[PDB]
């Protein structure tokens, strides 16, 4: 059987409330990752695993330098010739962010397998023991290796690039609309469906291992009225990065413009994203700063912070959001 | 034949590039109403069209101030006895905004449809002539009163309270994935399918006739790192109410569970949305402010606005929010 | 507490393994009624519940001769004062053939809400004990009266004319992907969006108290060599009416067309619809047949079927399936 | 600039109608593909281009014999030095069918991209004269080498695979729900999502080069009340295979069990599919026949008829399923 640690992190896969059918209050902090498993035993017939606490937060709480500590964790299980593959559960809310941090950095094939619930674990018909199940299946097959970083719930196996949580409250709810899934779990059995055509983990250029913390980015949302004020604060605040959430395809207005404008005059690199959930923001020379690709805004925020670490060329970040 | 009126705010719709294949840097301010009436004569058969230019501009810089004005002049034109429907061409990027407004704002039961294109008039198969047809169809019809404001595009007919651009750049990109489309527009028929379950039009509270300006309300986005600061800066800047664009169900960290507190402190009203795209965002007493039920951050944001015109009463803003 | 019937038919909802991972060679037809109820005694606080056993059977099995009782049960039992609404269990295979069908021909305002699930009783994250409470919450509900047929699992109440199993093996499976759902069921509450804007229940001239056998009607397919001879074996079998899943928009090869001739000689409705998945087959009086409107092939034998009760004018029957 | 041949075969691509918003009727078989590329004549900057007239059909007409025909065309045209890839343009109802036929059986890397059109070529807002500039891009654009045979519509680019038409109707119909698109084409530039984790093209057995006709295999409905009777008919008519388009996951009812085991007797391979447009069916070895992995009932026909020509033993046509 192969050896898969289970890396917990927290999040409403780890939530118990009094009642089965109590979906607020539920306390997330006092569920150990031996509980998670020993409420799935039925994982020990997939996989020798291990359990490791590495915290126990509400993922809404999720910090650069926690994940940059997560990043550095799961390399450093990953060398050992003693773990196939890792599993982490974490909350729904940013574990987009998250994995994509993870896909862009960690530096194996080992799978990397990212695993969440929509109902804490006391629920009835709570989502995480089969989202568990079905994580501990994926992290523990061969054919899993090269894959990037994935995110495993509801039966689907999403790329870290591409998933998002689409959703406030479904079980549904992780999608790649434009993109669809890498996989699916079905019957016990995993359907491989895709590869992603962009590069990650071993073919990266992103190497976080031996830093203490992650460049200062910030997410401006675009809308009718939206204020200039909100790129001073932030350039007063010392930024270097702005992702704009933006109308349309990265469309700003007058006020974005100015404020973007000034933000690039002290040296924050800007990327124009959108708020509308898919899709490319296409070049446009006309308009300050670089474009997103098909990046949702969480996770260009992820990509340009990342990005920083390494360049200042706004080439070579563009190309990156290009390429990743 | 139904009277019509085709009143022109700009758009990529009335946008215009020197080749067929130009998507960037094609200009908008200088194609009339009247052009984009005479590129479809067909319509003449649909309808006794009039064409009336209120505004020539990009819609990322429509304005709070200006979609007053086009609900008021609205209201004038359903008020005559010569007017039977009103088709509004508008840019894709904040047309959810602009019809969300009139939809709680329009004092009629006849039908009130924006039009919108993702491609320009000058573009090789330009989405914008056909979609013009249909709005007009849809305006004309008996079937369309009283089924508040509509949004037609690439065959579909969306109600303002659940429509918003999906994709940033594609023909198909306005959907409402849980709420489907009202109607749709087939082989020159139309077929309606629901009618939305919510107060607008002639059942709402809502009315802007003899104001000039509306309360300010920003949005910021929630994510991992969210900062403190931009809550300051919008109290700082008299913003009356602030929606969030929250991580999951409206989960919110514990810098903006700070913010939040402070500006409530300060009597802003705070309603927690979500980046999601979809869904409900649940109520949670424990948390700050209200939530927006299935609200998308550019919709509550226009709500807010306008209940603040009426009440600062917590119970009724979120009863609105419930409602309409 | 609204009284609530929860009528057993049989399905997934009510199948068993040895082991929580067991997915094929689970047994349907042993699981009782009453063990569903005790498997989550909370919807005690929602519903005073009678369970009643109507039959025990995996629903590729349900038959028209059956379905045909089922609608005479539920109407008795709505009939009576101290029923206020009525919780089908049913497999997810065919609910939406009797779903339908019950839409049609159940006489009263009252709710009836059929319920499935996609993973056994005994399965690990089981889906129907929570489908199963928000069925009932959905069938108790003042709110819930008027709505015509519903399906509600995986927190979603779909409308039975345009809610369908589209996907063969995923908890989401139910959708209506141009028409939305009709409502949603989070955090306990249920969000209404739409309604229907089509006949059902208490406005359907379909009544069915009375009818001693029902029409024959068969499904061809349509498909490149798609071949004559299926339509003579559904002739000589004496099949009143043939449902087309035509190749698009109910498209005919010229094979199809020299079927169908041949069908309406003999007196055989015709009906085109699509095997696409959605959308609208449009009139074409150049091709054999009536067309679909919107219903997919299962909604429209059904339909069909009972259309070919009352009548046999292709005017009148094609304005059921614009109408209903 | 490369090559590109334009090889015509019909469709509403190249259908023409006396006026701009007529659906109906409009003539496919009299405009031929120079008329196409002289629509566009943008496209010659993109490559250089031939066009070639192989059929002018609608597509509902396309049979296995002239695909069979149009794959031994292709194959002898990417055999030549000249040639950098083709673009076929074909009708929407079975492009599917061609597209994936041509997917396992052209014996070259270099791109095969089919085009079509929803509306036709006179139609306001005719969407061929983009999709095929889109074709043209995509077949000339050495990253698309290697990809299988993709179908592009809309600015989207399937798999030959995946892709299906999933609406009666509208111009986004082409989607694969489950699997996303592989590319998408914004603003002139192509961006590349995934590659498909199947076998196809010059990793494929199949190579039909040299045959004439292929084995018969007809598509039978799952439904309530589904007869034996259409399994006794196509079985007497000389059927070499069977794909049942099952109730939800090749769910068979007593009559179908009855069909499918007379059919083994006499020696035809059955595959159980979905109708529901999605998804895997999963083996069971208690039901009769194979099963079709994620392939729908149109897919599973076109790989059943290859992989007869090759064998009739179940274990290596069941292998098929799951890697092509
Ligand atoms: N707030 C929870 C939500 C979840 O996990 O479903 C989290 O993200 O930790
Ligand atoms: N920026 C344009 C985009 C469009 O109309 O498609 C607008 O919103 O005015
Ligand atoms: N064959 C089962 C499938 C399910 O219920 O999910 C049924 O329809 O009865
Ligand atoms: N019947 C046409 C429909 C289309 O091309 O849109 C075809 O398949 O040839």
């Amino acid at each position: 059987l192969p050896n898969i640690v289970i890396l917990a992190t927290g999040g409403t896969i780890a939530g118990s409330a009094a009642t089965g059918t109590q979906t607020t209050g539920y306390k997330i902090g006092a569920l150990g990752v031996d509980t998670l498993i020993n409420a799935v035993p039925e994982v020990k017939k997939l996989a020798n695993v291990k359990g490791e606490q590495f915290s126990n937060m509400a993922s809404q709480n999720m910090t650069g330098d926690v994940v940059l500590k997560l990043s550095q964790r799961v390399n450093e299980l990953l060398a050992r010739d003693d773990v196939d593959g890792v599993v982490i559960t974490h909350g729904t809310d940013t574990v987009e962010e998250s994995a994509y941090f993870l896909h862009l950095t960690v530096k194996s094939d080992k799978p990397v397998v990212f695993v969440a619930a929509m109902r804490p674990a006391t629920a009835i018909s709570a989502d995480g023991p089969m989202n568990l199940l079905e994580a501990v299946r994926v992290a523990g097959d061969k054919q899993s290796r090269g894959r990037g970083v994935m995110v495993v719930l509801n039966d689907r196996i999403g790329s870290a690039r591409y998933i998002t949580k689409t959703n406030a409250s479904t079980l549904d709810t992780f999608k790649a609309n434009e993109e669809g899934y890498l996989g699916v779990i079905i019957g016990n059995r995993i359907y491989y469906q895709n590869r992603i055509d962009k590069l990650h983990t071993t073919r990266s250029v992103f190497d976080v291992r031996g830093l203490t913390s992650l460049p200062k980015v910030d997410i401006l949302y675009g809308y009718q009225d939206d204020p200039e004020y909100l790129y001073d604060a932030a350039i007063q605040h010392g930024v270097k990065g702005i992702v704009y959430a933006g109308m349309g395809a990265g469309s700003v207005s007058v006020r974005g413009i100015a404020g973007m404008r000034k933000a690039m005059e002290k040296g924050v690199v800007v990327i124009r994203s959108t708020r509308t959930g898919n899709g490319i923001v296409p070049p446009d020379e006309e308009l300050p700063g670089l474009v997103s690709d098909s990046l949702n805004p969480a996770h260009a925020r992820i990509l340009l912070m990342l990005a920083l670490t390494r360049t200042s060329d706004p080439k070579v970040i563009q190309e990156y959001f290009h390429t990743y």
